[PDB]
């Protein structure tokens, strides 16, 4: 414990020896308190807002732009029967994920490029500058050699609930564990339940394939605060990925797991403004990308065990008999792969089509692993879905949409207020008119690619692309983002929905936007369309005037009129 975290703790004190204090009114019960010292929002995208005027009076849109507790909780230790189930399943799952993959270290050369290309990776101002400074790498080397020693000095978390770390520590995590993401361990092809790198244009088709299997309802239970419910028992089954490694990699990964994952150290600001230094062994404390993969892994494990429980593979979680152990092992070997194919899992989010509806009341292992369901009483059976087009997954639902030529699109969808409200927000300071416009164009092209079937979004997308210089490149400060390009959007649509779509047998390209269908007028309204409203009609008829207002603000640039791509706006 204190041997592992002390050096980190001791070092911080020294740098604040003048302002150190062991305050006795510290709000922590579950976290460990060590000492303190002295220290001390969303903007609106005007391009998108000026081109979505009817939404200026919709509170669901406008409120999205205005504006820890659950981190201080503790999950009890699972029973010995649960721990056995988890260890057997995790051992078998790492082996399956490893069959066609080789663990390997990621490199400085890999890390530098990602940073020189902008990406989330929690002396030098920007991190781009540090990656160019040898001094930094001298620091990294120092820490690396310390990790090989089984010790840690500078790998400390900063709460705000995302925990940032110094770039060097992010590198050491990426060096040891980046392979999980960089080499697509949680791809569908590889992991069977996973959907990493799939894209929102494929999730619908994947849920439809799971629906084709014989079984009961589709279950999509959320977990209440998943990250907070990760047990030390979970952080150790995740560690068993090191079993598949060798050489320096195994030691570096064992150190990431041992030191920065199974014994965290965090500096939290408390206005009461001091910087508390607290610690704890459990919960999820890693980079957002390694968090995704280890969330997917532990979720896959939990859902296979809930499936085992519904099939009566084991009678009770209190203790596993020797014959039960063998029975669990034989199940995994005989049907594990089939059972993984019955699930779509994205980090803490899942959809399971079990063998039958006994799964709905198989709750003892799930509750005892601490994966308590959100908004339903602990022992109340899960509500299942009878139609794959109603199932929630990754903040979306999916429609089946028949083109005028008979070909079948499976399209992603969500409440339109949520889509418009997110596009009206830009996170960052010092944004020029030009980069605000290019962010608006990134939303517009995403809408043309993913949400073309929504009347308001195809119209607003065409208006924004008409209002922003044709050659300005779409930007995003931080899945498959095919909308991030200056290529013609009809050409990308044909590539994503027809040519590269493995569920479309006939590869006949689409020649214009009017060949591409919409949802039913009533379905469109149900998912939040303003069609029918006087406000939306004035907006559509006078769109050229809104486009011209934004063109006048940006100035005398080369624009294209994309409005005649629609039927109505043709002369
Ligand atoms: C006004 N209507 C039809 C009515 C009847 C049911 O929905 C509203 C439109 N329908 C489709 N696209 C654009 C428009 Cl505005
Ligand atoms: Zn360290
Ligand atoms: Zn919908």
């Amino acid at each position: 414990n204190l041997d592992i975290i002390g050096k980190r703790i001791e070092k911080i004190k020294q740098e604040h020896e003048t302002s150190w204090h062991y305050d006795q009114d510290h709000p922590y019960k579950t976290w460990a308190y060590h000492g303190s010292y002295e220290t001390k929002s969303s903007m609106v995208n005007g391009v998108v807002r000026l081109l979505t005027k009817p939404w200026d009076i919709i509170p669901m849109v406008t409120q999205m732009a205005m504006t820890k507790e659950k981190v201080d909780t503790r999950t009890q230790e699972p029973k010995e029967g649960t721990k056995k189930l988890m260890k057997i399943t995790a051992e078998w799952l790492w082996k399956e994920l490893g069959k066609k993959k080789t663990p390997r270290m990621c490199t400085r050369e890999e890390f530098t490029r990602k940073v020189r290309s902008n990406a989330a990776l929690g002396k030098w101002k920007s991190a781009r500058e540090a990656v160019e400074d040898s001094g930094f790498w001298e620091l990294v080397d120092k820490e690396r050699n310390l990790h090989l020693e089984g010790k840690c000095e500078t790998c400390v978390y900063n709460m705000m609930a995302i925990w940032y770390m110094w770039l060097g520590a992010r590198f050491l995590e990426f060096e040891a564990l980046g392979f999980l993401n960089e080499d697509h361990w949680f791809s569908r092809e590889n992991s069977l339940s996973g959907v990493e790198g799939e894209g929102l244009h494929k999730l619908g088709y994947i849920l439809r394939d799971v629906s084709k299997k014989e079984g009961g309802a589709m279950y999509a239970d959320d977990t209440a605060g998943w990250d907070t419910r990760i047990t030390l028992e979970d952080l150790k089954n995740e560690e068993m990925v090191t079993n598949h490694m060798e050489g320096e990699h195994k030691k570096l990964a064992e150190a990431i797991f041992k030191l920065t994952y199974q014994n965290k150290v965090v500096r939290v600001q408390r206005p009461t403004t001091v910087m508390d230094i607290i610690s704890r062994r459990d919960q999820r404390g890693s980079g957002q990308v390694v968090t995704y993969g280890l969330n997917t892994f532990t979720n896959m494990e939990a859902q296979l065990i809930r499936q085992m429980e519904g099939e009566g593979v084991f009678k009770s979680i209190q203790h596993l008999t020797v014959t039960e152990e063998i029975a669990v092992k034989n199940w995994l070997v005989r049907v594990g792969r089939e059972r993984l194919s019955r699930m779509a899992i994205s980090g803490d989010d899942c959809v399971v089509k079990p063998l039958d509806d006994r799964f709905a009341s198989a709750l003892t292992a799930l509750n005892d692993m601490g994966k308590v369901r959100k908004d339903i009483q602990q022992w109340e059976p899960s509500r299942g879905w009878n139609d794959w087009t109603q199932v929630p997954f990754c903040s979306h639902h999916f429609h089946e949409l028949i083109m005028k030529d008979g070909r079948v699109l499976v399209v992603p969808c969500r409440n339109q207020d949520e889509l418009i409200g997110r596009a009206r927000i830009s996170q960052g300071a010092g944004w020029s008119l030009r980069e605000t416009a290019c962010l608006g164009k990134s939303y517009a092209q995403m809408w043309s690619l993913m949400y073309f079937h929504r009347r308001d979004l195809r119209l607003a997308a065409n208006a924004i692309c008409s209002a922003v210089p044709s050659h300005w490149v779409p930007t995003s400060r931080t899945a498959t983002h095919e909308w991030m390009t200056t290529e013609d959007m009809l050409t990308v649509w044909n590539r994503v929905w027809i040519q590269e779509n493995p569920w479309m047998e006939d590869k006949t390209p689409v020649e214009s936007w009017e060949e591409i269908p919409y949802l039913g007028k009533r379905e469109d309204q149900w998912c939040g369309s303003l069609i029918g409203l006087t406000s939306r009609a004035t907006w559509a008829k006078n769109i050229q005037t809104a486009i011209n207002q934004v063109r006048s603000l940006i100035g005398n640039e080369e624009y294209t009129d994309y409005m005649p791509s629609m039927k109505r706006f043709r002369r």
